[PDB]
């Protein structure tokens, strides 16, 4: 194996065609990593970045996490920096934040040595949106959910 899988879904193992699943997962993971890094590097958020973020979401849901802990910290840091943007479109950050929550739900997987997220970006984020003066005036129109 190229990597040790992390918290892989057992049910995929039980499937009759589970042998092909490993190759499909590895290829899909490679595509996701390369394309998402590239889309951030070129700053093509609306066409491709959200697309590959959604691709990571379906990958996690279908195959479990199934990546190295190094990859896990990298995904976390990227989505955090992307979600922790000062003035990102809120409809945009909704999906990235949903993905980041999906990655971070299984706290036990990450050592607390592996990952060090800061808190001031999140504070500024919620202060922007949970307590927005501009919203009551009708300027900002936050989403419902």
């Amino acid at each position: 194996r190229g990597f040790v899988p992390q918290k892989e879904i057992v049910y995929n193992k039980l499937l009759p065609y589970a042998e092909r699943l490993d190759a499909e997962s590895d290829l899909q993971l490679a595509q996701i990593k390369c394309n998402l890094g590239r889309a951030v590097q070129l700053q093509e958020l609306w066409p491709g970045g959200l697309f590959w973020t959604r691709k990571l979401s379906t990958y996690i849901r279908l195959y479990g996490r199934k990546f190295s802990k190094e990859d896990h910290v990298l995904f976390i840091k990227l989505l955090y920096e992307l979600v922790s943007i000062p003035k990102l479109e809120i409809s945009m950050m909704q999906g990235f934040a949903r993905l980041l929550i999906n990655l971070l739900k299984k706290k036990e997987l990450l050592s607390r040595a592996d990952l060090e997220l800061p808190w001031r970006p999140l504070y500024d984020m919620v202060e922007r949106i949970l307590y927005s003066k501009t919203e009551h005036l009708g300027l900002n129109w936050f989403p419902n959910s």
